[PDB]
C-alpha cells in the first residue's frame, strides 16, 4: 500500500500483481479527484481544482461512472460491436451512477516514464473509464496507463448556442485532467513533457477535436486516433438549440427565454433528464460537441485547412470492415441483400446523408455503379461486402485520409494503419473482418490476461503474438514517436522484425497492414478514396 | 496451266500462280471477273444490274481497275489503318488505274464443294480497292475459296439527298451484287453456295454489320466474321446526308433548289471533278457512307437490332487492345507522355465534338476524366498516354462489340468473342504501343508465311509465322462448320473457344499466350453502356 504525496493531499494505492510471468507488478491508484464534483449550481458550467483534503485519502477502490441510461435508446451504428453484443456484461460496471464522477484512475508500473491518458467512449452518452484495466499495458511497455470518467450525454454536452449553456462540458473536463496530470504526475514517476492521448470511436473525435483547440495549448506532445476523425457525420452537433428545446418540453420546462429553461433544468434531478430518450436524426448526434468559440472555435474543417494548430505527431488508422451494422438486416439470410433492396439501401443512404435537392438522381445512380463488382455482378452474396464498404469508406475510411494529408502537408510526423484481424466470436459472422472497435483487445493486452466478460474470445497463440506487437507499437510511440527505434519487435517467448513503420506523406501515402501477414502498403483504397474526395463534391454542388 | 471455266454470262480463262511455300499448294486466280454492269453514263447514281453475256472466251488474268478515289486528299485520318496511313505512298501505287468501269470480282480457287470468303475492303467509305489483299496464303492454307471484289466509293456510290431523286446506298447494293453473283455462278468454280461467309475489317465490317440488318441480302450469305467494327458507332452511318450533298454541288457546279436537277447536272460532270473536290465532316462523324433510306437500312441500325430482326446468323466479333494510337498523335514524341494540363484538354474536346449534349456536360465531363484516371499513380504522366488511348479505344470499338455481341445472343445465335494482342514491329511505331487498328490484317491473309510485302515491311519473326498459321485456322474453321474448334485440330493446343452468352461473357486472348478470360474490360465497357445514358 504505497503512499504518494501529491499536490492536492496524499492517496495510498495497492501492489496487485498480473496473472502472466513476464509482467512485473503494478501500482493502482483508483479513484484519484480531478475537479470538484458538479453536483450543484455548477451543473452546465466549467469544472475547476479539486479542494485539499487533509490526512491520507483511500484510492483502492474503482470510482462511480456518471450518469447514463444504457438501456435506452443509445446510437447503435456508433458503439463498437463488443458494446452491443455483450451490453449485460457492459452493463455491470455502470452500476453506481451519480454525479459525482469526475475521477481519475492510475496503473503506475514497477528517465520519468511516458504517460498514456485513455479518452473513452463510443457515443458521447455511454461507456464509463473502468471497463479498461490498462495494468497489463502499462507492466508491458513501462509507461503509466491513465484513464478517467468525464460527464456524458445531456450533463455534459448541453448547450442553446448562446452564453447561458455554450456546451462542450465533457471537451472541458478532458483538459482539467490534462491540467491535473501535467501538475502532478512527477510524483508518481511520469513525466510532464512525454503525456500522450489516445482514444477509439467517439473518444477519437475527441482527440482531434482537443487538437484544433486553444486551451490544450501546451499540455500534451502527442495523440493517437483510432478508427475515428473530427470531420464525421456524428462528430460535431450543428443544430444545439433544436434538441434543447425538446429536452425541455419532455421534462416539463420549456420556457422561452433561454436563461429560464437553463435554470429549471438545474432544478431537476439527474435521473429526469438522463432518461428523457431523445432520439436525434440518422447518422447524426444529438448531445455532443458543438461550437462555440472557446473550445472549437468555427468548424473542424475550416479549422484544419487553415493551418492553425499547435502541430503535435499524430498516429491515425481505420479497421477493415467497420460498417457491420449497416448490413444487419440481411445478415442471416442464404445468398447476401437482393438487388431489390440494394438500391433501396443505396437509396435511403443519400436522403438522410446528402438529401440535397440541387441534383440527387445523378448522385444516387453514381454510386450505385461504382459500389458494383461488374465482372460478378449478378453474385448476390457479395452485395452484402459491397454495401458494408460503402458505409465504412464514406464515414470511417475517406475522413481518416483526409485527416492525415491534412496534418501531413503542414510538418507533422503521421503514420497510417489498418487493422486486419480479429478474434473468433459467439454470434458475428465469418466472413467478416475486424470489426469496429475491434483494436480495443489488442492494445490493451486482453489476450495476455485471459477471457473477458466484455470480450468472450477465445484467444489463441497467434492472437497473443499480435497483441504483444501492437502494444510495442502503441508503447514505442509514446517514449519517442517513432514506432519503430526505442523497441526491437522481438518474439521475447515472425514477420514483424523486417517491416519497418513509414511516415504518411502527402504524395506517398504509405502505411503498416497491421495483421498476422504484415506488409507496408502504397495506397489504401486509391480509387475508392478519391472518389469521396474529389469526384463526390463536383457532382451535388 | 491456264484453265477456263464456263460460267452463266461466258467463259473466263484464269492462271495456276504458284505460292512462293513450299507447304502450300498452287492457286488459281480469275481476277477481273464482272459482276454488274459498268455505270458509266446515266447508269451513275442507280443500283447496279446484272451484266451482259460476252461471246467467245474472255481473258481474266491482270487485276481490275480500281473505282475511282482520291487518295491524296483530307481523308480522315483516325478510320483508316495504322498500316495504310504509314505506307501512304505504297498503298497508292495500287489505286492507279482509276476509273468508273470498276465493279469487277477477283477470285483465289485453290487446288466436295469449297466455302467461299467475300472480303470487304475499306477502312474509310471513300478509299481503298480490293486490290491491296492477295487472298493466295488463305486460300491454299484454308483450303478455301477467298473472293474479293471492288465496289463504289465516296461520292459515286454513297451520294444520296433524302429524296427519291437520290436514295443513297449504291456502295451497298453493289455488294449485295456480288454475293448474288456468288450465289448463282460459284458452283462452276467449285465453291459451295450454301457456305458463303463474309468478312471485313474497319469499314467494311461497318458494312458487314449492315447487310444483316437488311432485307435486300436475305437468302445470300449464310455467316459473317467483323473484325473491329460495327454499325453502331459515330462514323458508321450518315445522318445528315443532304447537308454534305449541297456543299459538294455548290462546289461543284450546281445549287439548284430542286433535288432532281442537282441530281442531273452532277450526272453531267466527269469522275474526277467530283472526286477531287475536298469535303470534310465533323470530328469522328463521316460525310458520304450509308444513310437510312427504307430499302437497305430501313429505320435506324440501333433500332433494328434491338427489335430483333434479322435472320439469325452465326458471327464472331473482336477487337484489338489499343486502336486508338492514331488519337494520342500531337503528344507522342514528349519525353514524359501528356501533361495533366493537357488530359482535361483533350477529354473536354472529345465530349465537345462527340456529345455535346446542353442537358448537362459539366457533370459528364468530370465523371469520365475521373474513371480514366490512375489514382494509384496518379503522378505518372507517362502513363497518362495508356489512359487517353484506352478512352478512344472503349468508346469508339470495344463498347459497341461488346453491345452488339449481347444483341446477337439474346436473340439465339452463335456468337464468338475475341481480342488481339499482338503486333509487327513496325520501324516508325512506339515501342510501347500494342496491335492498333488494323493490324490484325497481315495474320489473316497469312503475309508472315510469305514474307514482308510494300504494305507491310515488319520483320516477322517465327512467333509471328505460328501466330499467322493459328488465326488462319479459326477464320477458316469458322467459314467451314461455323465453330472454330471443332473441323480442325491446331499453347494453343489445349484452348477452347466457347461461345459469347449475355451473362457468360468468355472470350479468347489470342496472343503469344493464349487464354479463354470471362469479361473483357467490364467495369470501363460498363461505365459507357450503362452509367453515361443516365448522366
Ligand atoms: C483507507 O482504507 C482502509 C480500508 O481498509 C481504512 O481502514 C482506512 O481508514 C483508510 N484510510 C484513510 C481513510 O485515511
Ligand atoms: C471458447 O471455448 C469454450 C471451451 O472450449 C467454448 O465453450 C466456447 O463456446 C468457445 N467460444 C468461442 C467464441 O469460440
Ligand atoms: C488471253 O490471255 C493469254 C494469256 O496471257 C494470252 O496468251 C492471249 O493472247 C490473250 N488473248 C487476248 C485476245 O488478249
Ligand atoms: C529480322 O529478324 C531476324 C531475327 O532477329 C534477324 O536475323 C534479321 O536480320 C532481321 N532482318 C531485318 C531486315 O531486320
Amino acid at each position: 500500500f504505497p503512499v504518494v504525496n501529491t499536490a492536492y493531499g496524499r492517496v495510498r494505492g495497492v501492489r496487485r500483481e498480473l496473472n502472466n510471468e513476464i509482467l512485473g507488478p503494478v501500482v493502482q491508484f483508483l479513484g484519484v479527484p480531478y475537479a470538484t464534483p458538479p453536483l450543484g449550481a455548477r451543473r452546465f458550467q466549467p469544472p475547476e481544482a479539486p479542494a485539499s483534503w487533509p490526512g491520507v485519502r483511500n484510492a483502492t477502490t474503482l470510482p462511480p461512472a456518471c450518469p447514463q441510461n444504457l438501456h435506452g435508446a443509445l446510437p447503435a451504428i456508433m458503439l463498437p460491436v463488443w458494446f452491443t453484443d455483450n451490453l449485460e456484461a457492459a452493463a455491470t460496471y455502470v452500476q453506481n451512477q451519480s454525479e459525482d464522477c469526475l475521477y481519475l484512475n492510475l496503473y503506475v508500473p514497477t528517465g520519468k516514464k511516458p504517460v498514456m491518458l485513455f479518452l473513452h467512449g463510443g457515443s458521447y452518452m455511454e461507456g464509463t473509464g473502468n471497463m479498461f484495466d490498462g495494468s497489463v499495458l502499462a507492466a508491458y511497455g513501462n509507461v503509466i496507463v491513465v484513464t478517467l470518467n468525464y460527464r456524458l450525454g445531456v450533463l455534459g454536452f448541453l448547450s442553446t448556442g448562446d452564453q447561458a449553456a455554450k456546451g462542450n462540458y465533457g471537451l472541458l473536463d478532458q483538459i482539467q485532467a490534462l491540467r491535473w496530470l501535467s501538475e502532478n504526475i512527477a510524483h508518481f514517476g511520469g513525466d510532464p513533457e512525454r503525456i500522450t492521448i489516445f482514444g477509439s470511436g467517439a473518444g477519437a473525435s475527441c482527440v482531434n477535436l482537443l487538437i484544433l483547440s486553444h486551451h490544450s495549448e501546451g499540455l500534451f506532445q502527442k495523440a493517437i486516433a483510432q478508427s475515428g476523425t473530427a470531420i464525421s457525420s456524428w462528430s460535431v452537433n450543428y443544430q444545439p438549440l433544436k434538441y434543447t428545446r425538446l429536452l425541455a418540453a419532455k421534462v416539463g420546462c420549456d420556457r422561452e427565454d433561454s436563461t429560464e429553461a437553463v435554470e429549471c433544468l438545474r432544478r431537476k434531478s439527474s435521473r429526469e433528464l438522463v432518461d428523457q430518450d431523445v432520439q436525434p436524426a440518422r447518422y447524426h448526434i444529438a448531445f455532443g460537441p458543438v461550437v462555440d468559440g472557446d473550445v472549437v472555435p468555427d468548424d473542424p474543417e475550416i479549422l484544419m485547412q487553415q493551418g492553425e494548430f499547435l502541430n503535435y505527431d499524430m498516429l491515425i488508422g481505420v479497421n477493415q470492415g467497420e460498417g457491420l451494422k449497416f448490413v444487419e438486416d440481411s445478415a442471416e439470410s442464404e445468398d447476401g441483400v437482393s438487388a431489390s433492396a440494394f438500391d433501396f439501401t443505396v437509396s435511403n443512404f443519400v436522403d438522410n446523408l446528402y438529401g440535397y435537392p440541387e441534383g440527387k438522381d445523378v448522385l444516387r445512380e453514381t454510386i450505385k455503379f461504382m459500389y458494383t463488382d461488374w465482372a460478378d455482378r449478378d453474385n448476390g452474396e457479395m452485395r452484402r461486402k459491397t454495401l458494408l464498404a460503402l458505409f465504412t469508406d464514406h464515414q470511417w475510411v475517406a475522413p481518416a485520409v483526409a485527416t492525415a494529408k491534412l496534418h501531413a502537408d503542414y510538418q507533422s510526423p503521421v503514420y497510417f494503419y489498418t487493422f486486419y484481424h480479429h478474434c473468433q466470436a459467439e454470434g458475428r459472422p465469418e466472413w467478416a473482418d475486424a470489426a469496429h472497435g475491434d483494436e480495443l483487445p489488442y492494445v490493451f493486452g486482453v489476450p495476455m490476461v485471459g477471457a473477458t466478460d466484455l470480450f468472450p474470445c477465445n484467444f489463441s497463440k497467434n492472437d497473443v503474438m499480435l497483441s504483444a506487437v501492437v502494444m510495442t507499437y502503441w508503447t514505442n510511440f509514446a517514449k519517442t514517436g517513432d514506432p519503430n527505434q526505442p523497441v526491437p519487435q522481438d518474439t521475447k517467448f515472425n514477420r514483424f522484425e523486417e517491416v519497418v513503420w513509414s511516415k504518411f506523406n502527402s504524395k506517398e501515402k504509405q502505411y503498416l497492414h497491421i495483421g498476422l501477414k504484415p506488409r507496408v502498403r502504397d495506397n489504401y483504397r486509391a480509387n475508392k478514396v478519391a472518389f469521396w474526395l474529389e469526384l463526390v463534391p463536383h457532382l451535388h454542388n
